[PDB]
């Protein structure tokens, strides 16, 4: 997250880290057993980290559970990123309390002009590169599908939707991949994708998770 702010400990329970062997992508937690996540953060061997603030000092909130089996979208496509979505199953379930909570699914689809919560442990840089050891937290509104597609000609499909600022200096950014996008307590959006980072004129990008609603459920609901 670049020109963010520190969350604070456990101020957003649904975030995990995915760690395979180090922090990878972040994730949202959905319920006891299930992890929402881009596609593009597809890998074997993911642990699922739950209850992190610092991911590199064991601090007492956490859970660690073993991934048991990922589920990439039927149609995510690697190249256009279409689709950039999975389901990622943990081999036991999670204790919920206040600092470890699943987010809802959202009923309909957000506005352009919604502000939401966007979470992670990326970059926070838009030149350099620094990676923060606590979540980092950034409020930014929903922009409107012809802004979006004005800053990226030939590339946003109904499925996704950009966040941010056109004036630079406030994005997600490599690391926040996968990560939540939360809007009056709803799932909304997935890290998915951005020129650079907090570049003037490229907002973020992101998985517009309620068309995936349907998908979601009836995948959780046999595997
Ligand atoms: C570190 N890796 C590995 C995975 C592939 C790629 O992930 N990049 C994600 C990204 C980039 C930019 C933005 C943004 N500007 N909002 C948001 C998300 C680079
Ligand atoms: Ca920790």
């Amino acid at each position: 997250i670049v020109g963010g702010y520190t969350c604070g400990a456990n101020t957003v329970p649904y975030q995990v880290s995915l760690n395979s062997g180090y922090h990878f992508c972040g994730g949202s937690l959905i319920n006891s057993q299930w992890v929402v996540s881009a596609a593009h953060c597809y890998k074997s061997g993911i642990q699922v980290r739950l209850g992190e603030d610092n991911i590199n000092v064991v601090e007492g909130n956490e859970q660690f559970i073993s991934a048991s089996k990922s589920i990439v979208h039927p149609s995510y496509n690697s190249n256009t990123l279409n689709n950039d979505i999975m389901l990622i199953k943990l081999k036991s379930a999670a204790s919920l309390n206040s600092r470890v909570a699943s987010i809802s699914l959202p009923t309909s689809c957000a506005s352009a002009g919604t502000q939401c919560l966007i979470s992670g442990w990326g970059n926070t840089k838009s030149s350099g590169t620094s990676y923060p050891d606590v979540l980092k937290c950034l409020k930014a509104p929903i922009l409107s599908d012809s802004s979006c597609k004005s800053a990226y000609p030939g590339q946003i499909t109904s499925n996704m939707f950009c966040a941010g600022y056109l004036e630079g200096g406030k994005d997600s950014c490599q690391g926040d991949s996968g990560g939540p996008v939360v809007c009056s307590g709803k799932l909304q959006g997935i890290v998915s994708w951005g020129s650079g980072c907090a570049q003037k004129n490229k907002p973020g990008v992101y998985t517009k998770v309620c068309n995936y609603v349907s998908w979601i459920k009836q995948t959780i609901a046999s595997n």
